[PDB]
């Protein structure tokens, strides 16, 4: 507060001031132009190529047992796998569901032959292997090992030959120059190797005579032809149905189908936002040439497929497709297939690498969303504020006429004296006067002229604590008027409260009564409340559902662990340096 | 900087001020319930238990002794299982094992004697030390090779009884398991005889399994010891019931303060502590529906009580018995309401991010809506409040107030409690002249309070007399008069500046820029939140994680299987 | 609307009121102080130590072949790998690039010897292994397998010895007490084991004689060549000191502009470029307390300097020495402050950086909204204080209206100096109020009332009282508002819910407020709420896709391969 008093000499043209005129208020931004569309999002494909294959091989075993007195002991059990020749796969196994009891094949640069039970060759029926949970189908000919008849004090050999046929899952990873079987065996030939148109261009690490391709092939299940591939390796023969590389594999995978994908141009790039998955992708304005995608023949297909299925299910009756689907590369390695729409209301080759984290895009979407909202609303507050200030000037132009000192003091920033000199305002500073130098007189009446009373209290004061006593009249807000003119006709029931210092001086019947604190008068406010509080600090702690360790441990068997342990066997349970001689 | 003439308004057009609008009200406010919660996630950890392996390393070498040397012609190596009886009576009961092996290998009952000597029981001594390895025990430590007999082939046998303690792991549905050695055991770790245990899975003949009640583990309390003898070994592990041993769910987070609220037919569980907000249907999730999840009810209470005591026992009270809800993302929430005293498997996502974004978004949303709502309300109140001032201001200067409210220069005058307005006519600045004297030539001591003017509506029109009003208004009636006074100084708005007069005599025009300006405006400087781009960011990429493994099985196999193609001939056949 | 009339008795000092004086407005917070700086963020290293090694071994094979009359059959094929002796590697392989056609080594506690083709030992020239995609380099001496010469009705043995030398990649994980080769072969010796200064302290599970270290070795700069001979092979690799060689941390992010600030007794490192804010204590982290983390200080400086040069050398100056802090989540931060010219342990890092991006995002928005709304609150307080001055003049002009608005109910008011005396007005039913037809004063020609006359009763049965219409439906008890009768008299007086129109000082008719054009004194503001939004779970790759990304699954291959006998053979049957 300022319970300090003031004297305000009449202002002279010395200083003149004018009110600032209306400011040009801001205008609301044009507004973003969004394009309704359907989108299909693709990601780098990390899944291997999977296809069915059949294995044809024979387990060949030759035991050596020495029959001692009362017992017999294995001296050695030689085991090996032999590939079933093409001819035999075609004419025996596939044609008749049978297999020879002999195994003739090349091993260690030598053609070796093995007869089951060691006797004359005979065709054998393939029978279902023994059931087993979570396993493919298998078939074999024999089920018992063949050991030599006993002959004491002698070493004898026995040959076993179990013809085995197994259907197995096959897998291949880019660039598909080789593949693996579910048994752990690698095949160093492309799953797409063949003779038909350019196929022979694919990779193969085997001599020509090891591979065979049979057209219009029919398989027998122990109804359409297939081009059947047949590769015979040193340990087995493997077959699979040949299909062309390009309409089969893809370096991308469909990831998200988005009904409502808004697109907008902004600072040289497109923003693709999906309210449904709370994501915003960013791309250049120029489409990405789909043909540049190394083996991505599934994208166009998949997008069209999904795209039409969505159009029908949701826009066929309210919008129209605007042009051909477009393709864009988003930051993070996401390929977006986009189909613009519009409501009727109007009427070198390379591989894309994708990030495993979509968080940046969700943060982008979230941030953009809040940002847009706060800039929009606070922007409106600003415009409304400016407008209100401009509007207010009109009221101040009228107030300044009724009370120039008060309006000027508020506007100038300090207690001043003022008066209108036309359309401008002349002002002069007022001089402070210590409260202890001001005396309020007991009477407001004028004996001089009966019936006439002063309208406000009379006073006596001095500018300096030692200075002379000057008489005047009390004005508003502690102003000391040098003239005692404020008068009126004495009235009955005279009651008044005048601002005096930090409280009021009360008069009744034109006589001083007493002073008081503002606390004795009830207060009413002209102010409109507004309780704004700050958004408080918040801390985000690291948080994971599963740690890399839990994940590493989610696997039943750990190859590294198993190898580490198993290879310590000798250092643990055996001597390695002792040379017995 | 345009002049206007405003004719007296006629009842022609009458306007009124809009009255106070109904101001918005603050929304009710969300009701939150305090509570304790435990969050479960899909269990991806393998069932783990200890087991012992009993088997013998059977080796039989063949050596051909040359004159100046000796050379191996072959080295048969096999693994023979140790018979039940021998583990029971010899290993478990004595800590010894036979120096011979007899088992079924390739549909034949083979038999081997260590050193090829008579059967002897042998001392099982601890295996040689090795870092990060379980405990092991064996009998022999050397390989027996036939004594030299130049020019002949000879076969020598070896038998090293080995017992190993090893970790066992099994994954749902637990119908089989594996050992630290990589050996699979196709029998449920919970297979047995005791109540329904025989129901479990097994792929062996009844006579390969054996259960020993009240067994007493030897060490080179009772347990219902299980023993399986496989073609290459025998393994034993303590039998325990299935249900109280495994769980398809895992405790993930313990939450002291988990607020719950209901909106739009869903429950929102948010944790300030971990900045997460889960969402669920209002209906609880039948904990009984959880395939093998008896650990849930357990862990939950355990934790909820520990927390209750540690933090709310002295200030709040539990309400009802714990509830269970299925949240989006596959998280199971055990919830325990509080109050101030005052059959299938659940699949869980590996990313909690959606729920934290949810929490973050919700928290900010709540705040801006709350505050901007208060601003909207206060703005409406202020506008209504101001009307009272406009009502007084209009009686004082109708033209000005009406012009601001109407939006264009108009004329106005009150007609009771309503305002009559009429449009004003613009006048080119060049068609306006200010006369030099404000004094009245026919009445002594009487002066015009405001400057007189001579103008013409049209550039060719007659010259009209009148006096300058405020804000460039041209008054047709020169009735603004006052007693002439001494020291007369005045500045009148004229065009885009002021016309200065002294002692009722024109002096000169000035620019507003020549006069000091003071503002009646309260400033406010709002700036926009600027654009921000978030780039892709990962601590470890999936490639780094793949490389984190010491050995890669695919890589190893890929390379090893190329051996013959790289260092040998796979096609050439020799005949002679 | 109100729809109710009021009689307002003259106020008596009974109740007096004053306006609240200006409130002290809030002040703008000081404002956060940010230190510009360069940073380098490190994470726990999950990558194994990698180094090159060379393998020396020999494929030894002894086949047993029985020569039938028309055919031939392998009776058994013994295959083994033999380590190449130190001496041979040195003097034969490394020296002349050849190898012995013989394999002498220890197997199963016995020293066996093998002669290729079962012939006299001869030095053989090593040759490049057959070409193969994505494979290291290898060399061998023989291409074919040797088999016994044909001899009908006889068992025969043939020996093949193929000397093989392969350059392979080696890998080792902390504590580095052992390592593996690309072949899957484990080597239980520290890649750092040796003789030179404390090396012998490193781990090793082999007898001293198996190991050999050759200083000043060749193969164009000498090296300390290690050579370990295991039961199945001999491996060599250039020795290097452990300390500088391996690291338990990995440089992760190089940040040009990393702002640092402190609050609540903690440091905040925020990067606008990667949208991340790290949190740490005010106390540096002893870099030396980092187990084997010798790469940190080096990499930090290399990076730090490169960046300073490229971006701040011409406008900023380094301040102090590089400082190091540990951030929540297990991130080690190397920080270099700038200014314009104007026991021991291993850090464990989280896999998810999201908490830190959320932190940054939230702080950025929080900072912005608190700033602007805070400015709104200040401007609002100032405006409320500012307008009191207008209210001070208004109250003088229309005390009843200004007081009614400030008091919150219809009251009567008058100034008693600088305070306001007020009294409550009494309501009157609209049906108890009658507007006279004339505003003319018969008993005083030329004199007319400026506002309509009325009659009314406080109660539906009470006497009828005379008076005149005031503003906003006030019923004044004194018919004193008079004026000079004039021409073309036109007036609209608020009456009930609308107006009463008077012409030529004569009642004409009443009308709805709808008959008059409405203009507004209100400034509009259209604020709308930010709407609810649901974030659904979303992953690029599920953990199952990741699991499946591996070409061969060991668990799957083992599970299946061990079911061979159970599927294609009888395990329980003795004959
Ligand atoms: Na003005
Ligand atoms: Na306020
Ligand atoms: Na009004
Ligand atoms: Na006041």
């Amino acid at each position: 507060t300022d319970a300090n008093f003031y004297v305000c000499p009449p202002p002279t043209g010395a200083t003149v001031v004018q009110f600032e005129q209306p400011r040009r208020c801001p205008t609301r931004p044009e507004g973003q132009n969004y394009t309704e569309g359907i989108a299909v999002v693709f990601k780098e494909n990390i899944a291997p190529y999977k296809f069915k294959a059949t294995m044809y091989y024979k387990d060949v075993t030759v035991s050596q047992v020495w029959f001692g007195h009362r017992y017999s002991q294995f001296m050695g059990i030689f085991e090996d796998r032999a590939p079933v020749p093409f001819e035999e796969v075609i004419d025996k196994i596939n044609a008749k569901g049978v297999c020879r009891s002999t195994a003739k094949y090349v091993r260690n640069n030598l053609e070796t032959t093995a007869f089951h039970r060691d006797d004359h060759e005979t065709d054998m029926e393939l029978k279902p292997a023994n059931a087993a949970t979570r396993t493919s189908r298998g078939w074999h000919t024999t089920d018992l090992k063949y050991n030599p008849s006993r002959v004491e004090a002698f070493h004898r050999y026995g040959t076993t030959v179990n013809c085995i046929v197994e259907e197995v899952d096959a897998r291949s990873v880019y660039p598909y120059d080789e593949f693996v079987l579910a048994t752990g065996d690698f095949v160093y030939m492309s799953p797409f190797y063949g003779y038909r148109e350019g196929s022979h261009t694919e990779h193969t690490t085997y001599a020509a005579d090891r591979f065979k391709q049979v057209d219009g092939f029919y398989a027998r299940d122990l109804t359409a032809p297939t081009t059947r591939n047949l590769l015979t390796t040193p340990k087995f023969t493997v077959a699979w149905d040949w299909v062309p590389k390009r309409p089969s594999v893809c370096t991308m995978t469909k990831w998200q189908e988005v009904d409502e994908m808004l697109r907008s141009e902004y600072g040289g790039s497109f923003r693709f936002s999906s309210d449904a998955i709370s994501t915003t992708f960013t791309t250049n304005l120029t489409e990405y040439p789909l043909s540049r995608v190394d083996l991505g023949d599934c994208i166009g297909k998949d997008a069209r497929d999904a795209m039409d299925r969505i159009f029908a299910r949701r826009y066929n009756a309210t919008h129209i497709k605007v042009g051909q689907p477009q393709y864009y590369q988003a930051n993070g390695g996401f390929l977006i297939a986009y189909q613009p729409l519009l409501s009727n209301t109007l009427a070198s080759v390379e591989r894309i690498k994708t990030t495993s984290s979509i968080e940046f895009a969700r943060l982008q979407f979230t941030y953009n969303h809040i940002q847009r909202h706060v800039n929009d609303m606070l922007g409106r507050v600003a415009i409304a504020w400016c407008e209100l200030q401009n509007h207010e000037l009109t009221l101040w132009n009228e107030a300044r006429k009724l009370n120039p000192n008060a309006i000027a003091s508020v506007t100038v920033g300090r207690r001043v004296s003022a008066r209108m000199l036309g359309d401008v305002m002349a002002v002069s500073t007022c001089v402070p006067v210590a409260a202890d130098n001001v005396i309020v007189q007991n009477s407001m009446r004028i004996s001089s002229r009966p019936g006439a009373c002063y309208s406000r209290p009379l006073v006596s004061f001095r500018y300096e604590d030692q200075g002379p006593l000057v008489e005047g009249q009390l004005g508003e807000n502690n102003e000391l008027r040098l003239t005692r003119d404020a008068i009126e006709p004495c009235t009955v029931g005279h009651r008044r409260y005048f601002t005096f210092g930090g409280g009021y001086v009360y008069f009744e019947e034109y006589a001083y009564s007493h002073q008081l604190s503002r606390a004795d008068i009830t207060t009413v406010s002209t102010f409109i409340d507004l309780n704004i509080t700050m958004l408080e600090d918040h801390e985000f702690v690291p948080l994971e559902v599963y740690t890399r360790h839990e994940i590493k441990d989610s696997g039943l068997l750990d190859y590294t662990e198993v190898q580490r342990r198993n290879q310590l066997h000798d250092l643990r349970f055996a001597d390695i340096d002792t040379v017995i001689h």
